[PDB]
């Protein structure tokens, strides 16, 4: 399992999956290393950490990179992605992958990690505001997605695996039900998800995918209250 | 003006920013909107319309020469320490003081100590990592300082003046870095216009109030 390509992180999507599809949509042989939260008190202070104690962490032929937005960009230049890119295409292409990181990875992690973080907390209250801005955010990203390719035009940049993932996130914390809504309110990027989950280089990837958004431990116990929550009138 | 930064007059997001183009030999529109993808800050760069925070700051540090001479993992090293300061410490301050309009109902005396507490333990990490002489940019500042800087004001903000004392114990060089970059000549004039308040909370002076009263610098 000896790979110059290393990435690190938990067992499950959040912050990462974005990551581990870029690796193995460019045909990287990587090893995707899933450390689980038991085992993670041993490796805050050691290398798999990094400087900060925090994953996930990249290590690129000798190089280490933390920080998923640092990896992001580390990537896309070490892929070729910004050649023949001025500053400001470079920079509209960032902005997609740091609005789908803040606004709607994290965003989707802290909601379902809202009872544990802001106890005595109105679900019913508290839920369909957070909720609301991040479909407000991704509604404006949907607005300059194109209809068909990428956003890197004829093949996919890191900007692209963020907004696929981003769409993914919100798909499972709505659930299937409410699919046509989804579809409805972004057509453009559900479109581009579903293009980009049948790349035949992310087939692995997808067999692999991993069952939880966080480590949350009982995460599917919290799915079924925020599913109870009324969602769907938030998207129409 | 060919350049013009668009935000609300306050902190937030933004003071980072601020300090990158004024510390920068820079003539810009610092254009201030009213508190009453569509999202805050914008930046026009000589035609060139950027948005998203951490954005803008890999965008003006390509501008601005601070990646020349570096290679890719220096480069990432650099982006990461923003991200940091960003994401896990002016991200949170704000969302401490948005956290009862947002999460109705919580209690914070539970709460806060807890997301307080992941807050001041992320900055820690990065001080091991923080140079005692000069800048994260070495003999210049780079986005990463400007950063760094703002993290630290941001903590300090919250906490207060009576628990100075405290963070200079736990954080000596990201203070003293903070320190140096509130005396750079070429910031007076922001130091001058700095927002007095954090965010554009309807009433941010009875928030303060209410964290303030909770055992926050047990915490250090
Ligand atoms: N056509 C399907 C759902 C189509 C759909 O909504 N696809 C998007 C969600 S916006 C998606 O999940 N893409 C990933 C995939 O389907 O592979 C149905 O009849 O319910
Ligand atoms: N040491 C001074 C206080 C200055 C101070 O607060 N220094 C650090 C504490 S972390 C700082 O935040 N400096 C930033 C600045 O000068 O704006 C005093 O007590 O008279």
């Amino acid at each position: 399992m000896n790979e110059p390509i290393i990435l690190r992180y938990f067992p499950v999507l959040g912050r990462a999956q974005a990551l581990r599809h870029a690796l193995a949509d460019a045909e990287l042989a990587f090893r995707d290393l899933r450390i689980p939260l038991e085992q993670w008190s041993q490796h805050k202070d050691s290398d798999a950490g990094g400087p900060y104690g925090s994953l996930p962490t990249l290590r690129w032929h000798g190089v280490e990179v933390a920080e998923t937005i640092a990896i992001a960009s580390f990537l896309a230049r070490s892929l070729g992605h910004y050649e023949g890119r001025d500053n400001g295409e470079i920079a509209r292409l960032e902005a997609v992958v740091s609005l789908c990181y803040t606004e709607v990875s994290l965003q989707i992690a802290q909601l379902l990690w809202l009872d544990l973080f802001n106890p005595g907390v109105d679900l019913a209250a508290a839920v369909p505001l957070q909720f609301g801005r991040l479909v407000a955010r991704l509604t404006r990203l949907e607005a300059h997605t194109p209809e068909a390719g990428w956003f890197g035009g004829e093949r996919p940049v890191m900007a692209d695996y963020f907004a696929a993932e981003a769409i993914e996130a919100l798909r499972y914390l709505l659930g299937r039900e409410h699919d046509d809504a989804l579809r409805t309110r972004l057509p453009h990027l559900c479109a581009l998800a579903r293009r980009m989950a049948q790349r035949p280089a992310l087939a692995q990837a997808w067999s692999t995918r991993p069952q939880t958004f966080t480590a949350h431990p009982d995460e599917a116990a919290m799915l079924e209250r925020l599913r109870a929550l009324p969602l769907a009138a938030t998207i129409g």
